[PDB]
């Protein structure tokens, strides 16, 4: 038992529910929040500037030093950062960006990520401003993803499409 609310079971691991996952973090505070990140951990925009907008940009200082440290992370890769305010930690996926021409096969390189964790709340890989169609990428999540993992749509339109329109 946890303590995510108001979902709806997709599969035996896969749940789904229209909610702004920088909210949701904050109500559930989970073990994992996944941050749809690029491999300069920029989070300017989309889920990850909004993640980091509600960190007080610590997210980005932490991002900043891992960068100079490490150097960017791959496409379908991902690191363990702290998830400051929002959660214990902070899982930064890099899902393929199809308004920058990369591959759409890396799209389940980088949901393999998520097997390394129990539980997590996330966004849908690579959708939104990544450019890639949000019905293919819960596709991935439940054909990849073997763990428990809470998804948040942030819009109902779109939301009302996955539910109504998955196999
Ligand atoms: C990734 C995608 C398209 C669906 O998961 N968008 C989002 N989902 C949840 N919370 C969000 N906050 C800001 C954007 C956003
Ligand atoms: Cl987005």
């Amino acid at each position: 038992v946890n303590s995510f609310s108001g979902y709806l079971k997709l599969t035996d691991n896969v749940y789904i529910k229209n909610a702004d996952i920088v909210e949701e973090a904050k109500k559930v505070k989970p073990t994992v929040v996944v941050n749809a990140a690029n491999v300069y951990l920029k989070h300017g925009g989309g889920v990850a500037g909004a993640l980091n907008k509600a960190t007080n940009n610590a997210m980005q200082v932490e991002s900043d030093d891992y960068i100079a440290t490490n150097g960017p992370l791959k496409v379908g890769g991902s690191c363990v950062l702290s998830g400051h305010n929002l959660a214990k930690h902070c899982l930064h996926v890099v899902g393929p960006n199809v308004n920058k021409g990369e591959d759409i096969q890396l799209l389940k390189s980088a949901y393999e990520n998520f097997n390394q964790h129990e539980v997590l709340l996330a966004p849908l890989l690579s959708a939104g401003i990544f450019g890639a169609d949000p019905i293919h990428s819960l596709r991935v999540c439940v054909d990849t993803v073997r763990t428990n993992v809470y998804l948040a749509v942030f819009d109902k339109n779109l939301y009302d499409k996955l539910v109504s329109s998955f196999l």
